[PDB]
């Protein structure tokens, strides 16, 4: 099943002419993982843009960022060209107008990929940040992070790139079974997702799941030590891996156990960025796009972590049930930006009022 890329323009910080800033076109929602993302000014290419490297979703959905350095001009029309499988010809889109911490590691296969991109690749991730990269043409396991660089002794990173070249040869051929027992052709995907959850109350979580072409194949359940099979090709997985008794035992404390540790320790090597809580910047716009159309907007920029709450009151006292809602998005540099407009009355005023709750700070911006 193929998925098309949700393709956002946006600026990293709201843009004034004149002011230098950085555009921004978060490429999301996507399978499989081939792409090509261009960002244009006035219709053409930019040769220097800069991308985050290719990130993975726990709906095993890819996403990327994609941004370039430039100064809004009100003549300067900036879009952004996406190429991808779902996409018969070029999609262009113009730029318009914490307590719970996770570690959690993705494996991705793709078969005949015939591209500059790898067969294999294996990234780490503390709370949506890459600690650790692997992949197929490095063959070598590298710190994502600074602090990870800075904490890890040499012998652990050539330690764990054998554990990543075994990985790898059996995800290489974990993935022709697959597609010899389904009599599949050309270039097919292979998804794992191994993590855990640290609670703010000290309570823990794991989970462990494989994917073909981007759909569950397994689910490992911890609890009872059996692995859940959607197909009957996935069943006939299940019972290869089930053989081996002391391979799920591992599972389960790998998840509860060796992950948690591995998770608090990281947690430390980045305290300074993974334990930093940076509050919102709120600013209440008006825009009256149309005659007799006016809508206010509360904008919310420079917060960290991307977990916010916004909303709308009429009066101050209840809630709006018309609000439209914008996405929490990577403004590029660890901060996340997010928006809540609602329309203005045409009647005379009830005084609506914006809420916003983020890390237990409550803002309220009565206008
Ligand atoms: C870098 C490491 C990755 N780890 C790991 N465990 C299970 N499945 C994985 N898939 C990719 N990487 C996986 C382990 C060992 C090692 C580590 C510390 O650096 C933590 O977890």
């Amino acid at each position: 099943i193929q998925r098309t890329p949700k393709i956002q323009v946006y600026s990293r910080h709201p843009a004034e002419n004149g002011k230098s800033n950085f555009l921004n076109c978060y490429v999301s929602g996507f399978h499989p993982s081939d792409i090509e993302v261009d960002l244009l000014k006035n219709g053409e290419r930019i040769e220097k843009v800069e991308h985050s490297d290719l990130s993975f979703s726990k709906d095993w959905s890819f996403y990327l960022l994609y941004y370039t350095e430039f100064t809004p001009t009100e003549k300067d029309e900036y879009a952004c060209r996406v190429n991808h499988v779902t996409l018969s010809q070029p999609k262009i889109v113009k730029w318009d107008r914490e307590r719970t911490h996770s570690l959690r590691y993705f494996r991705l296969g793709v078969s005949d990929p015939i591209h500059g991109v790898p067969e294999f690749i294996s990234v780490g991730y503390v709370d949506s940040h890459p600690i650790t990269t692997y992949d197929s043409v490095t063959r070598q396991k590298e710190p994502r992070a600074p602090w990870m660089a800075e904490n890890l002794a040499p012998d652990h990173w050539e330690r764990y790139t054998q554990l990543l070249r075994g990985w790898q040869q059996m995800f290489k051929v974990e993935l022709k079974r697959l597609q010899r027992h389904y009599n599949h052709s050309g270039s097919h995907t292979y998804q794992r997702m191994i993590g855990c959850e640290l609670l703010e109350d000290g309570s823990t979580t794991g989970f462990l799941q494989y994917a073909y072409d981007g759909q569950d194949f397994l689910i490992f359940n911890k609890d009872t030590l059996s692995w859940l099979a959607v197909d009957n090709v996935a069943h006939t997985i299940k019972q290869a891996w089930e053989a081996n008794q002391h391979e799920l035992l591992y599972q389960k404390n790998w998840l509860e156990e060796e992950c948690i540790a591995w998770l608090k320790r990281f947690l430390e090597y980045g305290k300074d960025t993974l334990q930093r809580t940076e509050p919102p910047l709120v600013r209440v716009n008006r825009k009256e796009t149309f005659p007799g159309v006016t809508a206010l907007f509360c904008k919310a920029h420079g917060f960290y972590p991307p977990e916010i709450y916004m909303t709308w009151m009429k009066n101050g006292e209840e809630i709006v049930q018309e609000i439209d809602y914008g996405d929490i998005l990577p403004s590029g540099d660890g901060t996340y930006q997010a928006w809540a407009s609602i329309e203005l009355d045409p009647q005379s005023s009830n005084l609506y009022s914006c809420h916003v709750e983020h890390c237990g700070v409550h803002m309220v911006l009565q206008v």
